[PDB]
């Protein structure tokens, strides 16, 4: 269940990890970009409603910068 649930293309969206290109942390809010059949993408969620494979690819980076 742990592809990337978010919001795109005026929709809601799911990312699998084969298309993930960056994630960060906008100061406040998760923030990555993503692939969609070679062109890029810009996601994001906040952490109270970001399930845990988000966090865990974020989590690393996250918890390495801090």
């Amino acid at each position: 269940m742990v592809k990337v649930k978010f919001k795109y293309k005026g929709e809601e969206k799911e990312v699998d990890t084969s298309k993930i290109k960056k994630v960060w942390r906008v100061g406040k809010m998760v923030s990555f970009t993503y692939d969609d059949n070679g062109k890029t993408g810009r996601g994001a969620v906040s952490e109270k409603d970001a399930p845990k494979e988000l966090l865990d690819m974020l989590a690393r980076a996250e918890r390495e910068k801090k």
